[PDB]
């Protein structure tokens, strides 16, 4: 679904943007997996879907990677 509505929106037109969309990894392909945001960065999980890091620091990756 998110990557089926993202990769059509990206590939039509000239509009392939990823910030306020369901952030969902392709590893599983659920938006329950990972959530990276413009200005925040958070990881989820796909049993419910609840956060396990927190919210707050430079860069998304960054942070993601460093500790979620």
């Amino acid at each position: 679904k998110c990557l089926a509505e993202h990769h059509e929106k990206s590939k039509s037109t000239h509009s392939q943007v990823g910030d306020d969309i369901p952030k969902c990894n392709l590893a599983s392909g659920y938006y329950e997996q990972m959530q990276c945001n413009t200005q925040q960065h958070w990881c989820v999980d796909p049993e419910s879907g609840t956060a396990l890091g927190e919210r707050r620091s430079g860069g998304c990756t960054e942070a993601a990677r460093d500790h979620c």
